């Protein structure tokens, strides 16, 4: 179990975080929320979470595209929280397009987000994490941090980027109490995904469960999605001292994406 | 939990193999060991492991570098203890040498048992997890398994080759209940290390723990031993739901080894 | 150039071996060619081979399953020519079948020829590449020695060893004048491959074109085969001075398959 | 031999770049010179290759920190030069601090340049290299685009980001006669590497040359500094039509450091 732990989670308002943010609590860790949707609906998330597991919870709404909002963010989990144990770098924004029709703000903006803000939220935990003599630093890459798609560019430029960021915050932190890892999932159903199920429908002329197949067959040979679920069950893995020595290294929750 | 599973560790009298059988029998799983010794030590070892997890435990002890035998283990597996859920191909041996002085002998032993016998486990166990709609297949690689060292080629190349065998065996079985994985440790501090640990004392003229010190220093960042015990709590999250969607991929429990 | 230099290149009697052999005699490499087929067209090929590139082309049809076979058509390469430049380890077999129904004669005969005949061909030509200083070990792996595809166990098993062998030749012989490396082909339309076209245009009830279009689209984005010049071309390149710091390394020659 | 066809490389005033212009230049390519340094002594390298190799030679000195900058310099490639074959993007610099010490400025640096100017120049040459049938993408990444170092972690990570976004352009234009690889070399012994050298040789109390060889034994096997001209030859390579199904890969030039 995490009891007495703190984890923040960012991009935890929904999707992947959310079940990552979910699973740490179940395990007795006080959670740091973040990220963005409707108010009154992350509230609910929030007070939920703290009763359901019998953790503080609290929501911090940084927006981690700015390099010292996301080290505001650790440094005031820190104040409020009294330590941090766990970072997961999870928030992460797409955009598909040819490379020489990649809009450059586009370009920016998920370097900023999906590779800078693990950086930032890295650099402003790792003190904390020296002095505690314990961390776990989680990065969600994905499959594309360790191969390409078409379209992808700016996507998998950043995760890739990330796998190495993960690598060099291991090699740094080595027999310290603080490991590094990097989850790479294959295919979840989150909003991020469900747009380009819509978009491979509209393109192919079929309804939304005909794309959603296509899409799982073209890159994922169980043919079924990964879970939030699992990945928090993953990261939970992670944090836990079996784990001790797994430091600088991707996991791939993928169906098999990355085998063939 | 794995209670109402069946496990197989090959090679499990001792070492890593021992610490996973006992990791698996505390989350509840019957247990298939497997391996050499002596035979009070061995019953002292089985009888204690099914008092102490209130679980079924038999010793088999084939010798599994004949491709007959391992298959015979899996089937005496499925005859005695009633199905067979986790199949741990773990058993290995080393030899180190230049590849001209490398005994073909011992080339031949390091292929048939550290590669062969994960085919034949692998191709014995299959049709029953097909049939039942479950299974996880955990390979025991190495850090070996993805990148080398001088003087261990036969080694090297099986490791490689199960990294690979266990990408198959994933491809084979997805969607059908069942994952194939490769655990990829760095140094345990096993027999089969304090060779190697007591071979460089003797080269450099210097006491066992200096020599333990440079053999981990030369490889694994953290300067710690991965244990027994991380691997079995390693194969035990394999085994689990949350890993469902985790199938032919390596998990690299190395100490940073491979991030460098 | 690679005057003056001899170049053992197994398994080069047809396909990819044959491309890599005339390739290297162009350059002004003395030859040894080996492999199956009929004795009267492989003088004629020898002939034709010697004559147009105005070098010495020996034949050696040695079976290289058995590993003093293959130690002697190195030892017999040196005795007759002189010297051993460049071991070009080539010869290789597949056989397609699901795990559980995989021969294990067929498993066994995968692994001597993909797999061993390059540890005894490598055991018997580095003493002398290493008292002359001087040496290529060209593996001939395969896009299935990084990745892996349905029922092809043991040829992705030994692919893979091979590329860790690879890896090992090269840190023994670092620093010595002598480079190994994996040469790591995507789909060359050989017979190997035709035999393959050939099952999935019955088993789809289509021709030998839509076939063909089919197994490349699922594997190689270029949509394009990859040719035993432009292997032979990349063997070149392997053997020049400009290579001489390429050691221990796979060269992906796969027309995008490893990318996604 | 590349005579008619026209080379963009970045930074190729000094080191790497400098090899790999004055390879392509001999092979009979217009070449486009760019970087820093000393205005004297880059036109007197300007002039003296145009005249020693017979072709065309440009200078541009933009400075591709800047996006627009970088597009500029490819835009107008095609119009002083008629065309553009061949993008060599080389360009790069380096800075070493924990990450918790490390400047933003320095990160935003490395990322612009290292990263974001291969997007930038890509972008810019793809419409061109499309219509044309034909193109060769050379990326200039590290074995720290495929490991780590502690103290890298913006050189790691965007170099890593090289590799990803190498891959998306091999995908994008897969079988429409352009090919995209990073090269990945080891320690040369260029200004860049240099200063590390003067800072260990300062950190541990020994002269120069001791710690050049242990900056070498550190990482590099075979103990032997990669050259620039080593690397011009892989590019000249690449550039040729053996290599035109080689795409979306990694080339290692690096004596053996990703094998261990
Ligand atoms: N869905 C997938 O198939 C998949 C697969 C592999 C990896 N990933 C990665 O998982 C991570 C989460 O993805 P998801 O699929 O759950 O997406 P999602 O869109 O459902 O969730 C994204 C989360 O990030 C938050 N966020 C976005 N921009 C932010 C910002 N500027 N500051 C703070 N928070 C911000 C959102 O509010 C939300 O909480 C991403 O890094 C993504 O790249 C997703
Ligand atoms: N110790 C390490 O640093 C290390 C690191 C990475 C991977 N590994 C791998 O882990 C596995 C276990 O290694 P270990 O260090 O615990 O070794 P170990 O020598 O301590 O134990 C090996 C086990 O396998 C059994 N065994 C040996 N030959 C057998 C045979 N022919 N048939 C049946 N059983 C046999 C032994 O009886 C023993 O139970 C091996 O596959 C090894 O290659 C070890
Ligand atoms: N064809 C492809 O798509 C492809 C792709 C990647 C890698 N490869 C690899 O390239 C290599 C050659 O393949 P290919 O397509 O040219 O096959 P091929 O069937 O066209 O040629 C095989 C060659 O090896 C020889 N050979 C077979 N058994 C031998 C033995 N026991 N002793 C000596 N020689 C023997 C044959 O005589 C023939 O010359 C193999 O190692 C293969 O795994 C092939
Ligand atoms: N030296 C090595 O051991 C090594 C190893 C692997 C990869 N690399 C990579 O090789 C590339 C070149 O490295 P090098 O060692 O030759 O370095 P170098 O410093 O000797 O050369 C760098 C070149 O880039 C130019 N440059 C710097 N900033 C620029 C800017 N803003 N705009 C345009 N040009 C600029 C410099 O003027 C010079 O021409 C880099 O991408 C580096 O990361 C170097
Ligand atoms: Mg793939
Ligand atoms: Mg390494």
């Amino acid at each position: 179990m995490l009891k007495g732990k703190v984890a923040v989670v960012t991009g935890s308002t929904s999707g992947i975080g959310l079940g990552i943010a979910t699973a740490l609590a179940a395990q007795g860790a006080d959670i740091v929320l973040n990220g963005f949707g409707d108010a009154a609906e992350i509230e609910k998330v929030r007070a939920g979470l703290a009763a359901q597991h019998g953790v503080k919870v609290l929501y911090d709404g940084a927006d981690l595209s700015k390099g010292e909002a996301v080290r505001g963010l650790v440094d005031n989990a820190v104040r409020q929280m009294g330590r941090i144990d766990i970072l997961v770098n999870n928030a992460g924004i797409q955009h598909t397009a040819l490379i020489e029709d990649f809009p450059t703000e586009k370009w920016d903006a998920i370097l900023a987000l999906n590779l800078s803000a693990v950086f930032h939220g890295t650099a402003a935990a790792l003190p904390h994490m020296k002095k505690q003599g314990f961390g776990r630093i989680i990065n969600i890459a994905s499959a594309h941090g360790l191969v390409a798609s078409a379209n992808k560019s700016a996507y998998v430029a950043a995760k890739h980027g990330v796998v190495g960021f993960t690598k060099v915050t291991a090699l740094e932190t080595a027999g310290q109490g603080i490991t590094a890892n990097a989850i790479c999932p294959g295919w979840v159903r989150t909003p991020l995904v469900e747009k380009q199920i819509s978009a491979l429908a509209e393109k192919n002329g079929v309804d939304q469960e005909t794309a959603a197949r296509e899409l799982l067959s073209e890159k994922q040979p169980s043919l079924q999605f990964v879970t939030p679920e699992q990945l928090g069950g993953t990261a939970v893995f992670l944090a836990s001292d079996a784990a001790a020595q797994i430091t600088g290294t991707t996991v791939s929750v993928d169906g098999g994406w990355t085998a063939r």
